[PDB]
């Protein structure tokens, strides 16, 4: 998967499993949400080519969203798309069966990175807005946990079943977009 | 109430009404959640006590957390706490009944400068903490909802009424944790 890093960052991270631990409280995250979250991507994981149509069809419904994906003259870039597509489909596969240790931090340090101007459009080499406003990387917590519900329904698990995958979706997705702040937030302010 | 400045603050936003439209849209937010966010506030309205006890035993059970609270000593200010938790009881009724309009926009501010650096210990001229971690602001996202979602059942609304009214706190709760990073965000990155 071109761009696709995980293990092979350049940089470690400047947050540590000591800060993960407390992160992870913050967000009520223990051992149940790690086996709920692993059952998540079993369910998930024949889908992904649907998620990622409706997670698109979501970005792509909104200018000023698909914005962040655009060429200069304002039009999508189709190659962008297409590169950062199969990263994301990993994403779920890895939220859902990774240990979120150092290496899995390492690799939320290097997203971050490349949401923010840091990074942004030289995974893929093209030519794109600079920056994503990190106003809507928070925003966006919200459309990710509602994009997958009815995804994590589909097999005919029981709605108990579904709610305590979906909660650990949920928290497990502001974990990580926590994380993600971190280029963006004043030195300090972390 | 003390130090709740709602439509006195000495600032106005960086953001306006045309932020705040794009924003609701990233977070799905719409006229049928303004409805519901309404409901809920009619639901929270009489249960705000238990709330607040449940809201702070959570804080409170994590000294990582608790910090934020703390005097130099490591130990709660009492003071702190119970002058912040009476402009939060105002927070659950402002979140189901003001118009977001400038008037919000400028206390979102407000609020955001308040937990970071710029304004934190000033509104109650206390010795604390100087800064709340920004990573904390994006966590407490998922506990904030996680809390109001068993007080909006209480009055044996519908588990669907129930699931709308919880939604729509879930969007608004992101909505306002999006606009709070505005003075944790590097200059330009927002
Ligand atoms: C809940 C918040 C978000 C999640 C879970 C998420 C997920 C992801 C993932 C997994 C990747 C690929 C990472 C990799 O390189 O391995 C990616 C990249 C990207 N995403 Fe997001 N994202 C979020 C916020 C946003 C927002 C608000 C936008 C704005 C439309 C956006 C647009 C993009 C773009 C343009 C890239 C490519 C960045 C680059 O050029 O390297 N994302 N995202
Ligand atoms: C979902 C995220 C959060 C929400 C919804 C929220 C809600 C609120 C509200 C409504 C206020 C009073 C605002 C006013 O002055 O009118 C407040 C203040 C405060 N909160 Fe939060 N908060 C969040 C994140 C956090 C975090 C992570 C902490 C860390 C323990 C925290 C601790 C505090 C402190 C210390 C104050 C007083 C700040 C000052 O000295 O002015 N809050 N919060
Ligand atoms: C990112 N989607
Ligand atoms: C703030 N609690």
């Amino acid at each position: 998967i071109p761009g696709y890093t995980y293990g092979e960052t350049e940089n470690r991270a400047p947050f540590n499993l000591e800060d993960l631990k407390l992160l992870k409280e913050a967000v009520m995250f223990t051992a149940e949400d790690e086996e709920y979250i692993q059952k998540a991507g079993e369910v998930l994981e024949d889908q992904v080519e649907e998620i990622l149509d409706t997670w698109y069809g979501f970005v792509g419904s909104h200018p000023h969203l698909l914005y962040y994906f655009t060429s200069p003259d304002g039009t999508p870039n189709e190659k962008y798309l297409a590169a950062v597509r199969k990263r994301l489909s990993r994403w779920i596969l890895d939220t859902s069966n990774r240990s979120y240790d150092q290496a899995w931090l390492d690799y939320q340090y290097e997203i971050g990175l490349r949401h923010h101007r840091t990074k942004k459009n030289q995974t893929d080499n093209v030519e794109s807005v600079p920056n994503i406003g990190y106003r809507y990387l928070v925003a966006f917590i919200y459309p990710i946990t509602a994009t997958m519900k009815p995804f994590l329904a589909r097999k005919g698990h029981t709605p108990e079943e579904v709610e305590k995958m979906y909660q650990a979706w949920f928290k497990a997705t502001t974990l990580q977009v926590a994380l993600w702040s971190y280029p963006y937030v004043k030195y300090g302010d972390f």
